[PDB]
């Protein structure tokens, strides 16, 4: 087939990641807004480390759910299970790319035909949720510069803290942009004509 | 998803936090009419100390119970024993028109009852004090209690038209914060 | 008290007023944008019309659907059908507090004991859907920039408007949170 | 809701608008590489017209095919010819989401099924090509910029066009892609 992420997380089973790099990610932004770093998040005090996780969680996902080659798996081929026909839509996928396939209870559904069941493999352009270690580093300046400018405006307002932030978002936004331009934004309108 | 305040306070017994933050807050009000610091509120004397302390009280509830973003906790679950759940002095509204205070405790008006079978997730409303919530807020409500402070005791004129240009800049400033995080509804 | 809302609506029959107000509302929506204004609401068969007047629902639904003193009826008293004992869930009702009375149908329907059906006999807290023009002028500021903004946005992306929008927005939340603050709690 | 795209050119009888914004559009192609405007785009004559119009076209029903906020219609329903049963496909149709209906030879066909012809109306999410005056300031922006660096590379090869068009398609691009965020 064609190019994939870096991780497959084929195994994710929580919205959360759970590693070195996630809380490296959270301890900037503790950092950004004046508080000392943790050493683990898992483990679950403090209603900062917990916020700060899951704002961070959420920008990363809306980001990366757009789509971008280094989170898309151009041709991925997934293959039902023996008995009951079924593929699931696991926790680390974001979207199939087309308006076909979609997640409906945890299990890929086809739209063309009303179906979560399925006789042969199936071949699909999947977007995969990447940790901050498996993305180019324009990517995580933006999702982790702009995590921290909302966790720092949600509930500290430290004047300096935003004004320094939305100078650094706009940079990665730009770059990421940059990026978009060398490699293409994936259109479904195989790996050959996914020319757009 | 769900986020939660800075503070959770369940074991605040009093109207007042009794904290630095406290203190420095009225401290400010007391600077703003000309009267110097103290370094505690525990009842002192000091009409000016606890009147400036009870007026910052009244308009930080008023402003707080309204529900923002940094004190709205969208799942909390409290668990009643004797079927009861207290509706603590932190505590200014649990959201929805559903649940309410009775006294002290949990009043679920779908049923009529204040008891229990199980727990219960609501959407609540949480007071948190002054190094707890965004600096715009702060800025609002510690400038609005320093010129309602002047206003009914001093009647500065410098102060008064100084504080009111702060209030209103710090006003706007919440009211953008409400348009970036939203208000919450049901 | 009881002090009700000025429109109680209860002959509305579909989502939209149909009203001279809701008209003007949709004027003020196209001529932000830079579009001309029409004589009705009953087209055929402008897209921008249509479009205009269904974001402009949507957005005055949900900020009524708070509930705020100028909607809520503390004691409605609905009363039934009779031989089918039931109760019509209008369109124009937005929610009923408390939380043992729901829309099912709409009917009603009493969610602690049964039952869509009933004797007599009910008083209720009932937040209804005002006009554009029997809100205070702060909500109907709120709810008109709002739908402006969403419909530039999606449609226009005029940079200049979404500006000079985004303050009128702030300007009219800033009353509606003054007047929420003043007849709260 | 329930809400529509501005236009829905169903009428269009071939690929091109004819329209004012189509016009504008091209000459603003032709200013980036130097050429005088032109009062119409069928003369014809002129090679630079015929192929920047041809450009601009592909590039527009390239961006827009992906389907955005602004040209999908949710529920479009398209009722068939009463003595045929067939559903035209027409020109300003983009692409039918679901993976079931596709244009085969101008008509809607059902690929899951395996006919062309319907006994009654059918309701689909259907994406439509806007005109340059129907979509958001930030996609004509990228559209045109784009086809504009398309036209300037294959027949022009100016450097100092490209560098400047190139910074303006990333610009239009963030905008877009803010769009399509904001809209998920």
């Amino acid at each position: 087939s064609g190019l994939v992420p870096r991780g497959s997380h084929m195994n994710m089973q929580d919205a959360y990641f759970g590693s070195a790099a996630e809380l490296d990610a959270v301890n900037e932004m503790l950092a950004a807004i004046g508080e000392s770093p943790v050493t683990t998040l898992d483990e679950d005090g403090s209603a900062d480390v917990a916020n700060a996780r899951r704002i961070l969680n959420r920008i990363n996902r809306q980001i990366q759910s757009k789509g971008w080659a280094f989170n898309i798996n151009e041709s991925a081929t997934l293959t039902p299970d023996v008995s009951t026909g079924l593929i699931p839509f696991r926790p680390a996928y974001l979207s199939i790319l087309g308006g076909q396939y979609v997640n409906r209870g945890g299990w890929v559904y086809d739209k063309s035909t009303g179906t979560d069941t399925f006789s042969g493999p199936i071949t699909v352009t999947l977007i995969t949720l990447q940790d901050y270690d498996e993305m180019p580093e324009c990517f995580r300046q933006w999702i982790v510069t702009k995590a921290s400018r909302q966790f720092n405006s949600r509930f500290f307002g430290a004047e300096d803290v935003e004004n320094s932030l939305a100078q650094e978002e706009m940079e990665a936004r730009m770059a990421c942009n940059e990026y978009e331009m060398d490699f293409g934004q994936y259109n479904m309108l195989y790996v050959q004509g996914l020319g757009r």
